[PDB]
């Protein structure tokens, strides 16, 4: 009677996209989309700001495949600015490359809300960073809203992203602060334990829908966490996402940080949450594990974009915006 | 909210047929039905157009038991036309046999939308094929709609089927194109990975219902994919299907293509999706595996038809059309 | 849309009974109920008409504990009438015993719709059977409806049950035929494969509710099949059942037919569906053949199952079976609950 | 010490045959061998005398492929003699490797016990044209078996006689002395066998064959009965001293084997049970009752087994069965190997 | 090398009995044997002195089938003597194979320790009419057991005495010189036993029986105590040199065994625990586990299945009497593959 149930929230496995009239072949579809209101990517993939996913090596390949990588903040201001420079000064000895006005590969960097943030932001913009990601566990906070407002007023020459959020109210708050894009994701990550530890969360399909409906395409959103297959990406874009941030899928690849480990005859790479005991050294909100060796990241990216191309062919979507505006879904049961 | 949820789509496991007043015994029911608006079968079974399910041997046996087999297109025009001739020229040394006006066993053949289709269609009709199946992964496309219209206009002496579809709008499109029957099924196949790779699909009970409700019995529909038991067949017919296409159930049988393999003391036969890496040599949308040796196909067909007879006895359906028009269902939970 | 979905049907695991104001202790509740409009039992338990559950030995113990056993029809007319006689002529060398007007232990017998049915029915009534169970897989048939009408017209001195059913329309049909009780159950049995083979069924809580709502307490119903625990029995009675038929729970007990088998150090007894390949030896099987572990004397299982139903009546404030039947309140639970 | 350990007995998995100098290709080897001192087979395979393995159908297919079937005794004298006649009167509607008698009729064997109906059974089988009488019990080193084989040889010298089951050299000499034309070796190795657990009796098959063969000194052949899972076991058995191999498990589940195909959980199976199981007897049971997967025509399985044996003879440099029997060299392997 | 490896010790699963020439059918064999030098049983079966196996009910049933029951010591002197009286005063309201004394009363045995209450316990049990006193500890080759056995024989010559538990020939000779009428063999083979893990002490049962039997030279019989899972183990034990077999696990879970039936996860069970478990003791570290065995129903069924299997074994070896199997059995050693 007094319990407030806002809605029955839906995840990726709760829905399926419906096929519609199509005259487009998967090989002919355009994967071009917008990361912010000022930055466009050639593929809707964004590599996760994590110490086991993105560093300079991963950020180069992402951009080289038409996407973008967000360097993690679990490194000192000097280390992060040095990683930005490595991506910006990289020269090929890739026609679908994601580059700036000066023909340099695009890169992003993650920042907190704390005391070293003004020095961190200044050093990253100076190093030539394209986008600043003001990212915490709870983006619907004065700390994130006001830190986003600070970066837009003091550094208008750089694009700013606010995260993480899962409601329409949070999106309007960050829109008013001057965010160029919002990062959507509260509890969906594969290594995430936020739901068990805090009982806080919002299944990703309803999270994207809530944010996208409030924004009214004024700024794009990044669907962050919980992508296991190429089908999830199509559902995310269909629900309202402009891009998709992945961690698990890019972890274990050659380009990801960490050396290959030989455990029980097989090859693995470490994969851990940024809120895990190992990543922090608050009660932990993430796990530490090992993912199998996937080889060059290019293979995984091609296989994922291949699946999204087929989905766009099934929905009759020639461009990303066609899938975003015309997608029709069906709700499925546990049997389906 | 901006998210468009058309309906809560239902699969076979989501529903159960209700028993109704009955004066008919299972051994007395008529399994006679229509494959197309010109072809009638003695049983509602159709063998899948797959390189591990239907070739000349399987088509003969399907036709001998009162069903029909669709010859696969993973062979050259000359091989496919020779397979049509093998079934049409077959002479028994079977009172329920499915035969044409000339007393020859009935056969069907699958065609694509590619460049070799006019030469393939012409050679199959010349070889005496009863039905042409214009089938792709996405039948709600200009490619399938216009090819179905081409076959009907250029070869009116042959029956044409369009597939695969899962919506009422797709059915009306193929109906207006001149299809004699529609093939329903987007994502329910046992070897299918369309749902994981593309995030596209429609649970089979809701797919059949949507198609059947739009058609208004103007042309029949084949419920294609996802049949595991004889109960699924009864649910499919009750939902609106006239015939049922099966791959998994007929794979592993003596008549199915492929030699028996002796693995770990047991006997198996290969079973693979037509969108698998092995079948194509687009990102794969099917798996490759082994099914246990089932022996002569006749046994499996009799067990399946036996179960459908019991269901018609429970519903008080003397004829297939009684189950199609009078069936009443209940929705069941994950506990049921 | 043209698809006809009558309702979202519920099973035992879909619901939970709510506790209500209570002044009654579980040890003080009355388990007395009615099998038919003429037969009353001291406990709501009925043993299944199965060749691995009820024969003379099981019907005696069920009647001794307050219940009733239904003898199976997978035996000739002479064998079945002899089994009726064994129960009726049994003398103790049990205060809650279910007995007739002549002080003899009560017994039931299953009959089909086939050609031997008039000879079978006549021989069972002559042997002193209390209730005739006209039992097939599909009781909403002319075969069952007309046979129940034949038994009532030709043998009014005996009580008649019709089954199996799962809808209100089927219940009204058997009520108009003169059935004294209806047996509810289409697809909930533990050994049943009707749902996989025919795609036919009705989850038991919705089946009981549909039948009970149509009947309006004119004749009782036997909730037949799908009982795994004592909680299911309380849910069944709360949904509208007057009695409960069990097979799996009484299988494996000392009293059940079959000799104990020593497999891999443990002790088991056979348990099979009446539509299995082995039980039938035409129709495709609709039941499985298996082994249940040895449970020892049936008395232990009956006491545990009646103990659980007593606690439930204590939780609902139900002093008598009719209090649970008329006052029970439920909540629907998800797959998480 | 008082404990008498005769030897460390070896099974199939304890040994491996060594490859030796070879000039023979597997396709060129001769699989011809002797079943008895008077009967020769074209392949060293025998189908077990079991109610789920050999009846007339299996015996015809066995004979057609160059082997022989031993019809089971779990049927009356009239039915068993009718099964012998069915094999002897069989005419092809082509099998060049067919095992046939002097009159060009397919060869067949029949199992007999030591019971009271044995003289009537033996007389009726010889009259029906049986080629070999198998006096087979669980314990062939008994007065019952020894004297019955001696009775068959003295009263019916026109027929070949086999004695079994045995596992020692002393048992072989006893049966050789009574006039057996061949001995059957196997105490405890059967796949469905529980003799080892129930009686604590047994002898691993490689040591059982070796013990029997060493005592006989090729005077009469021996049949390696039980425990064959793969084509490699057959080569090890022949190398150890066997002239033929009896199989039950491998031929069970085939089209030709007795029993109808059963559809359990989507798959196809056939029954397979020990002759000392509760079901086969209706002594404490010494065998289990189970289901084997449907293998289709027996011909496929036989070709796979004879193919594997051909490769083995190619590896050993064995042109004829007798070359493998006399020249095979083995190595003992550990639990790691 | 300085490490002393006495032998490669063998268990039940390491050996198989060989079939030999036979003229006697399993239904015709004699299962009669001797428990002590003065007591004979009609079947070679003894129920274990455990609080979840043998109380008066199990002992009555054991004797009625021709065996004997050893009453446990995890009860006061008055209760144990009352259990002896219950078996001795039992009268049938038919069991032709019953194991009875000179006065036609069902035979019974009782377990005693080496503790301070032992003289009062022994005196009260003999007074109650006990047939055999079992001086049983975890280690029978101790001054405590040897001297207590010697005390019982000297002070109560009218009663039979058993000494246990032992696993060597030296131990057997020590108890033989003490005046034991029979020895109980079993160090570490118990199903609920953890002696091997806790102390690293043990001797596989086939070699334990062989070592004891070879030293004794049939002067006194031995009871194969512990590690019997099937009827085949019993035949191997007798063939190795045992006159009787003590079983705990096989008789636990039966109707006659102490404890009420428990309904866990739809099934019926009875408790079964080691006498050296935490629960049985309530300052030695535990040497046994506490568990549940499935409900087996009347003990008669289990006993008939075991004696049936042993009958077949004697019919395979050509053993008309127990002594034929004991003296003529031939074995083969098998590998992990066999
Ligand atoms: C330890 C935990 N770790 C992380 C780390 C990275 C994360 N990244 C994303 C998400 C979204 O599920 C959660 C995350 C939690 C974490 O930051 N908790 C956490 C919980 C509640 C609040 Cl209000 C805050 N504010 C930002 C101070 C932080
Ligand atoms: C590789 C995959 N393979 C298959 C093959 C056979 C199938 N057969 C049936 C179904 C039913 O979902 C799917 C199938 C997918 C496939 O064809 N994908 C696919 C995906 C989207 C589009 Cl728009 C198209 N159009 C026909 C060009 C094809
Ligand atoms: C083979 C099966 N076997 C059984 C046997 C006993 C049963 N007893 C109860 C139930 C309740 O689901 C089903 C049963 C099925 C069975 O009777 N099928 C069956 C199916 C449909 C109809 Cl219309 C009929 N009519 C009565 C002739 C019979
Ligand atoms: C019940 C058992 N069943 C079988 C049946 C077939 C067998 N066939 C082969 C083997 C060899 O392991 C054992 C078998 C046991 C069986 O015959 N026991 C059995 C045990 C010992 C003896 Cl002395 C005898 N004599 C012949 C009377 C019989
Ligand atoms: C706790 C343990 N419990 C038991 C109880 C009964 C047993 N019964 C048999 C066996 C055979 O290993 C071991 C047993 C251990 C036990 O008594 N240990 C134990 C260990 C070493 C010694 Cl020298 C002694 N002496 C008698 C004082 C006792
Ligand atoms: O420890 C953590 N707790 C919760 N979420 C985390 C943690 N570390 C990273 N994340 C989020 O999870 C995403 C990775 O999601 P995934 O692709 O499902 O592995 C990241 O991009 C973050 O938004
Ligand atoms: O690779 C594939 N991907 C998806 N669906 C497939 C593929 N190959 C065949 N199918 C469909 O799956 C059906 C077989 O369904 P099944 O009876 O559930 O095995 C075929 O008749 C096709 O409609
Ligand atoms: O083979 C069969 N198929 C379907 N239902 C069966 C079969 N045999 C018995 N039944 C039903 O299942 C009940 C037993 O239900 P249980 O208590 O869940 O084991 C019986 O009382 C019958 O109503
Ligand atoms: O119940 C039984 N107990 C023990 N051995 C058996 C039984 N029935 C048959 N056998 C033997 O086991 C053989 C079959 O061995 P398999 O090829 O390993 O299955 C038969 O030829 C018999 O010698
Ligand atoms: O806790 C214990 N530790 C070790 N052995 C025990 C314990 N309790 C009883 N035993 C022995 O184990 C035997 C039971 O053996 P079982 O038949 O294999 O269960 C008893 O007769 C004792 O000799």
């Amino acid at each position: 009677s007094m319990l407030t149930i806002v809605q029955e929230a839906l995840t990726f496995d709760d829905v399926l996209l419906l096929p519609a009239y199509s005259t487009v072949l998967p090989k002919d579809v355009s994967l071009k989309t917008r990361l912010t209101r000022g930055i466009y990517l050639n593929i809707p993939l964004v590599s996760a700001a994590m110490d086991t996913v993105t560093e300079s090596r991963m950020a180069i390949a992402m951009a080289q495949n038409g996407g973008i990588g967000i360097l993690h903040k679990n490194m000192d201001i000097a280390a992060q600015a040095a990683e930005v420079r490595r991506v910006k000064k990289f020269e090929a000895g890739y026609p679908n490359s994601c580059k700036d006005d000066l023909g340099r590969l695009r890169v992003g960097a993650a920042v907190g809300t704390g005391a070293d943030t003004p020095s961190r932001v200044e050093a990253l913009v100076e190093a030539g960073v394209d986008v600043i990601v003001v990212d915490t566990a709870h983006g619907h906070s004065a700390g994130v809203i006001e830190r986003v407002r600070w970066v837009k007023q003091n550094f208008p020459q750089v694009q700013v992203i606010g995260g993480n959020i899962a409601t329409g109210d949070a999106a309007l708050a960050l829109l008013d602060a001057g965010a160029d894009a919002v990062k959507v994701g509260i509890g969906p990550g594969s290594i995430c334990t936020t739901r068990i530890v805090a009982g806080i969360g919002m299944p990703q399909i309803s999270a994207i829908d809530s944010v996208a409906s409030a924004l009214k395409d004024q700024i794009p959103l990044i669907a962050d966490g919980g992508i296991r297959f190429s089908g999830d990406m199509a559902k995310a874009i269909g629900a309202g996402a402009s891009t998709i941030m992945v961690g698990s899928l890019l972890a274990g690849t050659e380009e990801a940080p960490g050396e290959v480990e030989f455990f029980q005859g097989r090859y693995y790479k470490a994969y851990r949450g940024m809120g895990s005991l190992g990543a922090m050294a608050l009660v932990p909100e993430g796990i530490e594990g090992r993912v199998p060796y996937k080889g060059p990241m290019g293979n995984i990216v091609h296989q994922m974009m291949g699946g999204l191309r087929s989905s766009m062919g099934y929905t009759g979507s020639a461009v990303i915006e066609d899938l975003r505006q015309n997608a029709k879904f069906v709700k499925i049961t546990s049997a389906g």
